[PDB]
């Protein structure tokens, strides 16, 4: 099976860390910056890593039942489905937000069928993505008791993700990788860092204005639907980098080249006019050939 | 190039009308209710309808500028990525909830960056999908005073679907079609009514658990992920149907045969063998051929 990347317009496609449409790219303000998310991760012949799931409909979401132990309020965590998170494969449940070291504004719901018949089933709560108490690799986070919980203790819901804010002390670091969790001599499982290629080389973000307080321009390494895409074909990888060129949609004009590595990222040279943050946002990545991790852009 | 649909387990793709992993899928009870749902629309060679996009990111979100007039808040509606909604030229902006004659319970951010330096950009508010204040198509839409929409107004916001309940003094119908065009015009570009062909078939329905109160499975004629494969492909449609295997994901044993037909939906003949069984909903859609409206499920 041939590689493709999706034939979609940049600006039609989902962020992978929040669920927004992607409005712009970038490239990091220190190009040494070393990101390591744990959504949107995917290699080119779509082997899933991180918390990383197929349908951005999972993006920045959590699931599970509500407690209360002496004061001390937390969600033991499920999968998105509601089966059990057995810590096999993921450093949290699939689609778990992976914003570090920061106030978490969930939105939730609750979720199981007899609890919806009547009702306002909504709440919202903060969860700090930080302390010992944050520990989703080990299925349980603490809630910040707002006084709002109590209806909802043994219950099931759903949460997503509605406004991010920093912590007391702390700027909102979007590049800050959370701390999940070790367990004794399990595996982290995390999605690797990726380290910048350097030689003119830039990571490239796709970018999202999202209420990320303080900072609100989420970064990420893949669009949702190229995560789906590669899933879809798992075509295998037959270069060291995949050449790709970015297209008007309309002229049919190539507006830039970018190389994509194995790993799945995006790099540039950026030039003199800015780099890629200067390109329209409604071109189309389109696949050109396997090409040497050397190629020179 | 071949017609095809996505190679991913259905219980990884999301709802089309919400976004919301699907969890199962069936065929209405009652086979005389229409489905004219306005999301999830697509025909099978990839041309979007109703107020279908591509993303999941999209579903049942609004935005625009909220406003207070004549005694009244409001939202004037633009596309989601912020761009004009260009008024009765598609039924509402894409992505727009398509459930109607009820009460919309939405979470709301403000989505201007110079907007979210500081401070808690968030709020909730309740949209009536009915009464001539409902109009989508003209731009505009009512929201009910709940004492906290001031400090919002002349800002632009992103508003997403949290829950559902009915108007009261009616029932939450789920196949309603929202009144788009207020009492003005019937808005233009509406995905048509979907009817049955014939043979013993009946319309598949994909369903999501989500807090529709009352009735919390939301039924949609395709998954996000089919829209944007088909989207994404533009292959030709060369048959009156095309047939697809649901198959088991580990050894592609065919489990269920449907037909589906060029204007985006899928059927069966359900209840094979008067019916002690249960598909599983981890199956795999595949692509058999293009087969005559004649042929036999
Ligand atoms: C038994 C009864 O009449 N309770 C009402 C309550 O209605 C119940 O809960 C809602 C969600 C719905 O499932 C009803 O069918 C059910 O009887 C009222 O809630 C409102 O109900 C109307 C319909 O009659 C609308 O659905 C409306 O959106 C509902 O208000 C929302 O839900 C409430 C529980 C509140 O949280 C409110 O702020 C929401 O907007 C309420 C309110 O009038 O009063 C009784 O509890
Ligand atoms: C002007 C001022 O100092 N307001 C504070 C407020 O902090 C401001 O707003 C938050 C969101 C953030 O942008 C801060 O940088 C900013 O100074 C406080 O909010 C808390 O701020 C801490 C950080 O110092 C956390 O971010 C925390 O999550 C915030 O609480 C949340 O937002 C508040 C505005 C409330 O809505 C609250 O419910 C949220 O938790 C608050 C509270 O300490 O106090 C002032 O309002």
């Amino acid at each position: 099976k041939p590689f493709s990347v999706p034939n979609i317009p940049m600006n039609l496609m989902s962020n992978s860390r929040v669920p927004m449409l992607i409005d712009g790219m970038m490239v990091s303000n220190d190009q040494n910056q070393v990101p390591q998310f744990q959504n949107g991760r995917v290699t080119l012949d779509g082997q899933l890593q991180g918390t990383t799931t197929v349908s951005a409909a999972c993006i920045a979401r959590m699931r599970g039942r509500i407690f209360n132990n002496n004061g001390n309020y937390g969600v033991n965590l499920a999968e998105l489905d509601g089966n059990p998170y057995h810590a096999f494969d993921s450093p949290a449940p699939l689609g778990f937000p992976d914003f570090g070291n920061c106030d978490l504004h969930m939105t939730f719901v609750k979720i199981n069928p007899t609890e919806l018949s009547t009702g306002d089933p909504s709440g919202k709560v903060v969860i700090h993505s930080y302390d010992a108490t944050f520990a989703p690799h080990l299925g349980t986070v603490k809630l910040e008791d707002n006084n709002e919980l109590d209806q909802f203790v043994g219950k099931e819901v759903v949460l997503e993700l509605t406004w991010v804010s920093n912590r007391t002390g702390a700027t909102l670091n979007l590049w800050a990788v959370p701390n999940y969790g070790s367990n004794l001599t399990q595996a982290s499982q995390l999605a690797p860092p990726i380290y910048p290629p350097g030689f003119g080389e830039a990571i490239v973000y796709f970018t999202s204005t999202f209420p990320t307080v303080s900072n609100p321009k989420v970064p990420c390494t893949l669009p949702q639907e190229f995560v789906s895409h590669f899933v879809n074909e798992q075509a295998p990888t037959r270069g060291d980098a995949a050449l790709l060129h970015y297209v008007d949609p309309d002229t049919h004009r190539n507006l830039g080249e970018f190389k994509m590595y194995p790993e799945g990222y995006m790099t540039c040279v950026p030039n003199a006019g800015g780099g890629p943050q200067t390109l329209p946002i409604n071109g189309v990545f389109v696949f050109i050939s396997w090409v040497s991790r050397y190629y020179q852009l």
